[PDB]
């Protein structure tokens, strides 16, 4: 099945097309191949600054009569420095414009963290910490909340939020939205089986972000682990007659999480889509699973003093 439930009654698609790192300069190309050969889902943020690029895109395809609005999953993300409760409707709407959509199906909480506003998306003092914003989750859920009661969001959501910050937000009197969803990074050096046994059973449908291990971020070291190298998978892989970015997406597809591989390339976003054509086994999915090591692609040292920072925490 291609989509999963949502508490807000929509379904949201299990493959979607992340652009994090897309060039403003390819972006655009890479999300009208994806919707060509079936990508629906879209996962998007301010921070991202393609968004533009990537409703240029959109609109092209809704004018071809390739698809229509209402089968699209469009999903975006509030940047850490627009926590405080009078920016978030300015945040939400700023992406809605870029993106040339009057709503998204999903708006996520991008960071638990709350920066100094200002129009630097990483503000930090002379010695090279973050500054954080007097902000806090709470008030910052409540904000996102009336972006669904003006209709501006069908659903919205968390990520990179431990489990007891989503217990925060669970148990806030008053609330009004339970989040949809929460994107945390997962893949088999960091299979997050404590924070997606804890989200699956409060109703919280998980994403999968970086499932190819993110080999482009920008902070990468030469000695980091390199899942699409590893000679484990590659064997597993082999097996099946798929390539092994094909076995690292079908993986937490058969863990009930959607997930969100990033490209730029066209061949690569086409085989990317093709796996709903094989089934790892059970013995494929536990050893893919034996091999986590918590190893994160993405953990800020900068952020590690900041009251909301979400990795302290075992899970
Ligand atoms: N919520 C957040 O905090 C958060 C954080 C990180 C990521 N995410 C989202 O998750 C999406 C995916 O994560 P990610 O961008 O970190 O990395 P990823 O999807 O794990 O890997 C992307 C890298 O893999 C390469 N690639 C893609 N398909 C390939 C294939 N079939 N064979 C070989 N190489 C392939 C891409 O190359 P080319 O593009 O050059 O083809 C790119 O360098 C992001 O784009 C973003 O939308 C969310
Ligand atoms: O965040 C993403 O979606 C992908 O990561 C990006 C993307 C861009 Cl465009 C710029 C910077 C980052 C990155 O440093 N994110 C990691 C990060 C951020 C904030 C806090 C934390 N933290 O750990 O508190 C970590």
């Amino acid at each position: 099945a291609s989509r999963i439930l949502l508490n807000n009654g929509a379904k949201m698609p299990i493959l979607g097309l992340g652009t994090w790192k897309s060039p403003p300069g390819q972006v655009t190309e890479a999300v009208k191949v994806a919707i060509d050969v079936g990508y629906r889902h879209i996962d998007c943020a301010h921070v991202y600054q393609n968004e533009n690029e990537v409703g240029v895109a959109i609109q092209e395809k809704l004018r071809e009569q390739v698809v229509k609005r209402e089968e699209l999953f469009i999903v975006s993300k509030l940047w850490c420095t627009y926590h405080e409760k009078g920016l978030v409707k300015g945040a939400c709407q700023k992406t809605l414009s870029d993106l040339k959509l009057d709503y998204l199906d999903l708006y996520l909480i991008h960071w638990p963290t709350g920066f100094k506003p200002g129009k630097e998306f990483f503000p930090l003092d002379e010695s090279g910490n973050v500054v954080p914003s007097d902000t806090n989750i709470l008030d910052t859920w409540a904000a996102m909340e009336e972006l669904v009661d003006e209709g501006l969001v069908k659903a919205i959501g968390i990520s990179n939020f431990n489990h007891l910050q989503v217990e925060m937000i669970l148990n806030k009197p008053g609330l009004k939205y339970k989040p949809a969803v929460n994107q945390i990074e997962c893949h088999p050096y960091l299979t997050q089986e404590k924070l997606i046994q804890y989200c699956q059973s409060k109703g919280i449908v998980v994403t999968a972000y970086s499932p190819l291990g993110s080999p482009d971020r920008p902070w990468a070291k030469p000695e980091d682990p390199s899942l699409l190298e590893d000679p484990r998978i590659k064997a597993i892989a082999a097996k099946h007659n798929k390539t092994t970015a094909q076995v690292l997406i079908r993986f937490p597809m058969q863990r009930n999480l959607v997930v969100i591989p990033k490209s730029v390339t066209p061949e690569r976003i086409a085989e990317n889509f093709k796996v709903f054509d094989f089934e790892l086994s059970s013995q494929d999915m536990t050893t893919l699973l034996s091999y986590n090591r918590n190893w994160r692609v993405c953990a800020l040292l900068r952020c590690t003093s900041h009251k909301d920072y979400p990795f302290h925490e075992e899970f």
